[PDB]
This record gives structure tokens, sequence and C-alpha cells, in this order.
């Protein structure tokens, strides 16, 4: 076995129905979004490094109301491509340095199978 897997234990499935402790003990924050970039879920992993938390970032747009860096052609860019492609599936090396310290993370976002969503999993590096 290797370290925590990015795709990990079928996140999307565990994020549509949640797991034991809402699978918040992962190493990659799992966030969802609804046709606009409105957070649907966030989990405690990423929210534990920055403190965002889901109940707090709930309603906050993860593109401009939570992270002002994801509103670019590399983060929201591949998101506007996956949303218009009908199968969001992209990743990229990003750095969360918003009002805080310099964070590094390998991102991996895909099209949630809940019916039509968009989740961005950030795996701290
Ligand atoms: C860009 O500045 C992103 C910042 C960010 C993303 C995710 C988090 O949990 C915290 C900050």
């Amino acid at each position: 076995m290797e370290h925590v897997a990015f795709g990990s234990e079928d996140i999307e499935n565990t994020l549509a129905k949640m797991d034991d402790g809402q699978l918040d003990g992962l190493a990659f924050g799992a966030i969802q979004l609804d046709g606009d970039g409105n957070i649907l879920q966030y989990n405690a992993a990423e929210g534990d490094i920055t403190g965002r938390d889901p109940k707090q970032v709930i309603g906050k747009n993860f593109f401009k109301d939570v992270a002002p860096c994801t509103d670019s052609p590399e983060f929201y860019g591949k998101f506007k491509e996956g949303v218009a492609s009908g199968n969001l599936n992209t990743m990229f090396e990003y750095t969360f340095d918003y009002q805080m310290t310099p964070t590094k993370v390998k991102v991996h976002m895909k099209k949630a199978l809940s019916g039509d969503s968009y989740w961005v999993f950030v795996k701290r590096v």
C-alpha cells in the first residue's frame, strides 16, 4: 500500500452520502460546488489547515468568496471547461497563500456524481 491516495476511497461517492465521520480524516480536503461555485461540502482536512470548515464556508463561493486565487483560468478555468464538457476531470499544482501562510497542494477536481456538481480535492503536499 502507498500513502493516502488522491482519488482515495472513492471520494465523490463518500461525499454524496458522507461516511463514518463524514470521511473528514483524509489528507485531501474534499469540496463540492453547485452551478455557480457555491460550496456544497468542504470537510475538516483542508478546513483544518486553513480553518475554513464546511459549516463556515457553506454558502461561500469557493472561487471568489473563499479563495480569491481559484478565480483564474487554471483553477476556475478547468472548472469552466469540465462544467461545459460534461465530465469535469482535471488537476494542477496550486498554492493556497490567501490571508495565511504559504500552503502547497496538488489539486484534483472532478464532476461529482450527485447528479451534476463539481468538487475540488486539495491534497496538502
Ligand atoms: C487561493 O488563494 C486558495 C486559498 C485556499 C483554498 C482552500 C483552503 O482551504 C484555504 C485557502
